[PDB]
């Protein structure tokens, strides 16, 4: 508890752009420590589709979603947040993992040219959303990309229902984002000089509750082809997914969610053998799967219109040998 | 079972406008009893926002949502429903807690000037939605405010997964309502003389499946500022939330749902350590939380556009001493 | 595992139009077998409402949803899929129950005039969605009716949380479908000659994410009146529900879901005493209920606007004697 006791081991961590996850250990290597992270909020224009649609994003570390921070239950997460003097807005941060002052948002308001340091004890294990929440403009900052997630691993690592340890070989972080880009009378998306010039039009669109794009990792096709996530037959993978503003229903086409903490909380036992899971807006979830077959797999939001029309689909390229017991073409497409 | 056996202890209860809950005991004080409630349906105009938008509501006891009725498993809930002769429509009631005749709706159709008495055994423990369901106009009455909820507490009170008793100090009831108010060619909401004059326009809006307002307790800001819910550090609070027509994803900004019966049923173990929970349209849920930090907390539907743009946000004013172990500002917003 | 070992008992099954389920046994009668099914995809015009709205459906065995296939855990499902030479499009199939090649979709692309045979081991118990998924046109084929579901029963039948066997007397399959029919400037739905002529307009509607109709069994009122599902007081019924593209929240008006596998997976314990359950788009779920009272019951998607305005409501006609202990009208609607 005491302020003198918090002078515990400190550990500076360097973050790695979504979606790889910075280095960490699944089983806590020692006792509680103060884990240090630094993030800069960047207001910048990004292209969200193959047709050149520009968006004035508000991005932690320049990415959409912001990076995944990983700590263990009972460690203290100390974050240094910086708001560049070139930015035009005040920003703060709300960790769903934190207890108090609006997720930390009440203690972190910084205008262009300032920085602040917030520390909180990660008391609850699970994956949680974090995002900017400026008074009067909460929705707008969040739907501009300003959100991400953190993982508070139990000190002894992950397990299933009856305490059986679940260790993953790889971990990926998929941040799903809903964008509301305005259009002109000609149906062509609009461009603006500064973020603020877009506020009014953007809000008229937000109110319809219908996004124009729904993307993984900031852009349509951001995680496909050359940027496809990878694994091999036999590897245990954990996929952390988050949606700060609206619902999503992840589905691994060709596979399943062997263990899924749909609510993202590790003290709540995982659902098993899932085909499609549900993550409500404002939450993060995690699914663990062991690959059985090689090939490409499509990871999508199972509202297939959002997946294939709006932009919410990613690829997994898996290597290994085919298993004919699991599945096999008895008669390939042939004339009748 | 027998009709002669139902002549058990009777208990008349007086209801208290949402969202306080009428007096009751968590642990059933004795044996089964017949609990008596009386409600009047009021057709009246209400203002749902700060810009003066009028709605012809259909409100149980004059409120939106209607009051919370609390009983214990196996008690009989006897309700006297009255439809004032000044009303213009027939109304009935459908308790999701009841078994038979369409939730009781088939046995309770009353035109202006009538009353009826329905009794049912509360066989299943949990929170359940109730609402008017007149044949041919079900959606319309429900989205006009005519819904509320009841709680069927286990005879021995609430508990967590391993039978550990969970006793709350306070209980609040948040009814979330989606309104579909029509607009004229000028984008200005429309006013009508009688509820029926609005039916046609209202339906054209309902079909878009997009509400114009989503409010807690009948109006934008109904539960903020002076009307903020209260608690103190250390108090155990139960928040019952209900949505009779559409989905919501509650989130206590700055806190969590320590135990959440997302499905609202007490025989289904609660999820623990939740950041954001999901309640499907047509259901009620409950979250139990012990306050750890003082300050204001925002209770919202985590689709932040519905929260901050459409009207779905409430406040919690908590008193007590700040805990710097949980969270602390190491460096307040300062120049860089 | 071995190819020689797969020469096990074969069993040809004849499918029965939704929603009756082909004959089967709840407890696996022997050892693993190769269960054989045959389906033909039919491109045909269907009327989805009482106002004569035509849709160019893509239907397995001529129905919307396609039939329910039932097998046991570890059996092999061998499906012969045929694409009539009169059809105009290529079609394939994606079983959420299968592991590999995109649910089998990568191994089953067939143009008009072809057939193929795919086999997969049903390793995971639960209800799963299946649907066509042609590259470049996935959403469009699915929202045209091309989806259905299968059930992989545990070898020893269904049970609740503590292994207590749950045997059903009847089983019904409700497939919920969201349709996006285009309209002309006059608000009147449009008709087309061939499916392809509709593609462009249909997509403009899909992007709004708002269906024009949401129906059970292919049409508004498809399962009402003369086509009402039936049961009697005392019968245990299992209702399998599926939604391949969007969310639904089933509710049995007048009853409950005694045991509900909302996620549709049998190794994930069921939630009990449900009023309204949630099934995410891209998944199938199942609810078990024992009827207690006679009368009509409405089975609906609890977003009452989709239920009563868009078309998502079915009937259950139950016979037996009324139980006055559960519910009783103490004072019928009378003057005040
Ligand atoms: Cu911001
Ligand atoms: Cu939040
Ligand atoms: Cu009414
Ligand atoms: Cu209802
Ligand atoms: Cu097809
Ligand atoms: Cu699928």
């Amino acid at each position: 508890t005491a302020a003198e006791i918090a002078a515990l081991p400190r550990q500076k961590v360097e973050l790695v752009d979504p979606p790889f996850v910075h280095a960490h250990s699944q089983v806590a290597e020692g006792g509680p420590k103060v884990v240090e992270f630094t993030m800069v909020i960047e207001e910048k224009k990004i292209v969200i589709d193959d047709a050149g649609t520009e968006v004035h994003a508000m991005a932690f570390n320049g990415t959409v979603p912001g990076p995944l921070m990983v700590v263990h239950q009972d460690d203290y997460l100390e974050l240094t947040l910086i708001n560049p003097e070139t930015n035009t807005l005040m920003h703060n941060i709300d960790f769903h993992a934190a207890t108090g002052a609006l997720g930390g948002g009440g203690l972190t308001e910084i205008n262009p040219g300032e920085k602040t340091i917030l520390r909180f004890k990660a008391t609850k294990p699970g994956v949680f959303v974090y995002h900017c929440a400026p008074p009067g403009m909460v929705p707008w900052h969040v739907v501009s990309g300003e959100n991400g997630a953190i993982m508070v691993l139990p000190r002894e690592g992950l397990h299933d229902g009856k305490g059986k340890a679940l260790t993953y070989d790889k971990i990926y972080y998929v941040g799903e984002q809903d964008f509301y880009v305005p259009r002109d009378e000609n149906g062509k998306y609009k461009k603006y000089e500064a973020p603020g010039d877009a506020y009014e039009d953007t809000v008229k669109v937000m109110r319809t509750l219908t996004p124009t794009h729904v993307v993984f990792n900031g852009a349509v096709g951001a995680l496909t082809g050359d940027k496809a996530m990878t694994a091999a037959v036999g590897e245990k993978v954990l996929i952390v997914h988050s949606q700060a503003n609206r619902d999503t229903r992840p589905h691994l086409i060709g596979g399943h969610g062997d263990y899924v903490w749909a609510t993202g909380k590790f003290n709540t036992p995982p659902d098993v053998d899932q085909e499609t899971w549900f993550i409500p807006g404002g939450a993060a979830g995690a699914a663990f799967y062991t690959f059985q077959q090689p090939g490409i797999y499509a990871y999508v939001n199972h509202n297939l219109i959002e997946a294939f029309e709006l932009g919410a689909a990613a690829h997994f390229k898996v290597t290994g040998e085919w298993n004919d017991d699991l599945m096999t073409s008895v008669l390939a497409p042939s004339g009748t």
